[PDB]
């Protein structure tokens, strides 16, 4: 089923209090969101499906482009697949910039608000605030008045201090415990940037630090007055792949409750599809006089492949991340 | 917008009054549906988007293979979509056998029976019965108990008298006014068979007998007391694609209002995802110690291409069945 609020709040205490997180994977379409959730029920794992704002535009289709209109087209989907399967499936919109919120994550909020007050659940059980792009002090003024909102609808605010490519600082972990607390004005996530970077490079090009991280929990233990070895932040690991296996089991230690997946599940759901294309080459294109063979350019022939290969990358996920078998159910 | 049962029997009402058709077009995604609807909009024209058994499970994804929850997911995703359009678009499931009623049909007309007792619309504005591999007689008695309640639930049932391959006898069109009126029991569509044959072959391969379709409406006509050019039928063509400009005119005059297309689109679908994977081959491919390039693997890349192809070619089914201008709105 989808995560209701209760459940997600469970979801990511119990990752956190056992140090392992959940993959957290972009979906743009009826397809692939199949393909995230059967990844995450194969694993015998809880999960998060994510759509960004190019994703939800995209989900909308090109007679609409708008970005509200695909995301709850594509939710609505969500929540009735994930009816069918025994895991906990969170629904999350993913980089939110200042310019965006009007467009996106207000007006998302507002409709999880109202469903809410009547009784009922948030569509999205989490929304991200990137204000990475301003000065930390703008940054966590707008997060404050997000987050103020985000608790009525039940929903946990994912914020960004630092830049995600395509390294955080002491203090900027200071202002953002004192601005945001440890979660008592609501519960928030904290994408801090240790040297991460949206895509996939010739490996070893991305250099991370998950020290970084240890220093920002024991920086805001020691604010809070709390223990020592305290983990005051969930973190979130952003570009996730293509990253070594002893960098994500480092970021574990620290905190780090969701990684985001997106580069190497794109790719292994366009693999199995250029595969399909080069060795049916003669049935999807209409060859020499003949009319093609309709088995192979039906879309669901490669489309399955696409999906079932994505499936099986989200089951390495889980892997990787330590969430498999762990679904709370 | 989706189009309420009574825009619906209106839009048939106009099709059938002026000699044009609507083009009902196979989805079984969230992309397909976009290209559908974006394609009706561009055309200016009402549509119907269908689900197959098939597309239906497809849509449920490879984790559930669950006719209901596919048809019901794809469904509620359009309802959100289609509110975007200044069109009406008709939600339709295709081709429903006697051993897929339990599983299919049957269950989405309680789903839809519920949300009209609620004072609601129906989720699909029509189902088909497909009783051809049954004997007549079998069929219409299966057909009448269908009708009951799919008129109990506002939605408009299709059935079919002979058979689609892969020529309707006169009696049977006696049969069918005998069994099921012409209306006054609930709205149904008749695919009645006058050569039609699902996919696209070599040309001349399919021949065609449309004025079988005028002999039915004159048939019934006769035996219901009504003028000779009364039009007690409302037809649906199946196997569109690939049809000749002259046999669909000559099937529009006749009382066609809807035709099937399937294997065309998805042709239209799958020809431009080819094209970008071969002309991408080295950057969907990690080709050569290379690690690829994300703009060409990203799926959105080339699922946008073939979103655009899809809706060109129906803007084109829309043309030929001159529906294209003519939306209600
Ligand atoms: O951190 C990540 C994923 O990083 P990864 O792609 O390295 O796995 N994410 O936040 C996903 C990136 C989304 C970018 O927006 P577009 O839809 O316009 O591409
Ligand atoms: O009449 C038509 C279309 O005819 P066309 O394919 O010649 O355009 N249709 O009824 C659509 C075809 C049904 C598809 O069956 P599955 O997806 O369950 O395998
Ligand atoms: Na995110
Ligand atoms: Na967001
Ligand atoms: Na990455
Ligand atoms: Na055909
Ligand atoms: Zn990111
Ligand atoms: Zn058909």
């Amino acid at each position: 089923p989808i995560a209701t609020p209760e459940v997600y709040a469970e979801m990511l205490g119990q990752a956190k209090q056992n140090s392992y997180a959940f993959p957290a994977i972009n979906c743009t379409s009826s397809e692939t969101v199949n393909a995230a959730i059967k990844g995450f029920a194969d694993a015998g794992s809880d999960g998060i499906i994510q759509f960004s704002t190019g994703g939800a535009e995209f989900g909308s289709g090109l007679g609409v482009k708008d970005m509200v209109t695909g995301a709850v087209a594509l939710a609505e989907f969500t929540h009735v697949i994930a009816a069918k399967y025994p895991v906990n499936v969170a629904l999350h919109t993913d980089h939110c910039p200042k310019d965006k919120l009007d467009s996106y994550v207000r007006p998302l909020l507002a409709i999880s608000a109202q469903r809410v007050s009547k009784g009922g659940n948030p569509l999205f059980q989490s929304h991200m605030w990137d204000g990475s792009a301003v000065p930390i002090d703008e940054n966590l003024a707008i997060a404050q008045e997000l987050l103020k909102a985000a608790a009525a609808a039940k929903i946990i605010l994912e914020i960004e201090i630092g830049v995600v490519g395509g390294y955080t600082s002491p203090e900027d972990f200071e202002k953002t415990i004192e601005a945001l607390g440890a979660g008592e004005h609501g519960k928030y996530l904290l994408a801090a940037t240790f040297g991460n970077v949206h895509g996939v490079y010739k490996p070893g090009n991305v250099k991370l630090r998950p020290d970084i991280l240890a220093q920002g929990q024991q920086v805001a233990a020691a604010k809070l007055g709390l223990p020592a070895d305290a983990k005051p932040f969930d973190f979130v690991f952003h570009g996730g792949s293509g990253s070594l296996k002893s960098e994500i089991e480092e970021a574990l230690r620290y905190g780090v409750v969701k990684m985001n997946v997106d580069t190497d599940t794109q790719y292994a759901f366009t693999r199995p599809i250029a595969g399909h294309m080069f060795t049916n080459y003669d049935g999807v294109l209409k060859v020499d006089g003949e009319v093609g063979v309709k088995k192979v350019y039906d879309p669901r022939s490669y489309l399955k492949k696409a999906e079932a290969s994505m499936s099986q990358r989200v089951v390495q996920a889980c892997n990787d991340l330590h969430c498999a078998g762990k679904s709370l159910t």
